[PDB]
């Protein structure tokens, strides 16, 4: 029924050791992620360190990644921006370059500038007016904005392109259940995130998709597949095996997790973030690799 | 002693009714603010709705405003950005275009992305290494980041260009007093903000400058002048007369205050913000103007 379902990991932005964009590694990261079995990819999201790049770099990354993917899997382009007109323009450009969907945080800035529901609704309505591809509404704490289940459901029922959701706030499972009940079939994509930390509970609640870290989508996808097949006990077993990795990414290594793993496996040239974001502490990184090695993920055995 | 002191109001960004940059009105706003007696100007700050414009617009605005100011008064260019290298590059560019100082929020993103003190120090140290003009560190709630007085004083003592500060967090007076005590003469510019709501207590604490709204710097400067003259009682009288206006800006009309005033006075063509930022409520605006008329500010009698 839905146009998209499954696992859509966030593509990290690859930098050279000195901070410059490293497009050669960027393409390899993309290729590994597709080889990992990803149903699709999400680019320029927070786990893509989008906050550390310029508009020019954003456009370069968008064109480069979309061209390299070459239509092999659908791509979700994050177009978040406070300005409605700017978000609309970036979303149109994404569509023109082949994007299958765009993701956008509700308009906001820092932890002081918020926008009333009425204007948020207009923000999405206007972005929707400008494009012909679906919009994924992101419900995450970074925005400091409250997007109730009723409001989200209302946008889905009244705004043409609003059809997908990335629920990353506390109690996502309960919210997803509410969103689906209130939105009905208007809720085409009730998805979760946070690197898949609450994946199993979210699937129970009706989630049909997950936006995770891009270091090991091959380890997470089977969980959604088993759930899809109606094998809940099998889902739990697979969920249990990988939970320590998921947990370490969520609470210890964070954003850099995928890049650290890709660097270890030779997928990318450098795992460094752009200053001032701190490097992974040594033990934190060592523990990450030790857990990953117990799981034999593709990222550590990608002969390309 | 300091290179700069007095009032440095934030220049609002003027848009056309449809959201496009209105450079003609932008120039008139700058001329009015200078005619109002501003000691200097600060551009592209949050009160300039910088979160609603693009990198390209940012550069257009910087060149347009600096050139129009034509060296009449010093200009502080806000160059905030999470990326150290990006901020450094924008700061160097601002300097080359004629900036007298740059203002930067500590690196952060949304309400979720923070940076350890250690990296914040390096962020500022590296921006300083790249330029030859002073840096104004902004201590504001929007960053959701903690910049203790001891840490701020340390940066001033150890980082060459870190010499100015805009303390906008609660209890600014106490912090300013502590910053000055710990920083000594390294604290060249202990300034406040928040449209001057706590100006009098801050001057008592040792503030030598104020970054206010750009709507009525002519009404605020006399307070700082009276204080410098050692006439505390006169400062109080002037403070008392304008406090209702300052207070209405701080809690009722906010960012759009300056633009609503300039528009009413014919200084600019449109007072509208960029969508999705909400327009001022009718009552809030009417009350704003009614208070302004009781004070006869220049913005309502600028014959140009």
């Amino acid at each position: 029924t839905p146009r998209h379902r499954g696992i859509f990991p966030v593509v990290p932005t690859t930098f050279a050791d000195t901070g410059d964009l490293d497009l050669a590694s960027q393409k390899r990261a993309v290729d590994f992620m597709i080889d990992a079995g990803s149903d699709g990819l999400c680019i320029l999201a927070n786990f893509s360190e989008q906050f550390a790049i310029t508009d020019d770099e954003r456009d370069v990354l968008t064109r480069t990644i979309l061209e390299h993917v070459a239509g092999r899997v659908p791509v979700i382009v994050t177009t978040s921006h406070y300005s409605t007109q700017v978000c609309a323009a970036r979303s149109l450009r994404a569509q023109q370059l082949g994007a299958a969907m765009v993701m956008a945080m509700p308009p906001y800035h820092g932890a002081t500038f918020r926008v009333p529901e009425a204007q948020i609704f207009e923000f999405y309505a206007r972005v929707s007016d400008a494009i012909a591809i679906p919009i994924m509404v992101q419900d995450a704490p970074a925005s400091g904005t409250a997007l109730s289940a009723p409001f989200l459901a209302r946008m889905a029922r009244e705004i043409e392109q609003v059809a997908y959701f990335k629920i990353e706030t506390p109690g996502a499972a309960n919210k997803l259940r509410e969103l689906i009940r209130l939105g009905g079939d208007a809720i085409e994509g009730p998805w979760d995130g946070e690197e898949a930390i609450t994946l199993l509970a979210d699937l129970h609640a009706g989630a049909t998709g997950a936006m995770t870290g891009g270091g090991f989508p091959d380890g997470i996808r089977p969980i959604l597949e088993a759930w899809r097949e109606g094998r809940h006990d099998d889902a739990y077993a697979r969920y249990q095996a990988w939970l320590p990795l998921i947990n370490h990414e969520n609470r210890q290594s964070g954003i850099l997790t995928a890049k650290a793993l890709m660097r270890e496996g030779g997928v990318i040239a450098s795992e460094r973030p752009r200053h001032p974001m701190p490097e992974l502490h040594p033990d934190t990184r060592a523990e990450l690799l030790a857990i990953a090695r117990r799981l034999d993920p593709l990222v550590l055995r990608w002969a390309h």
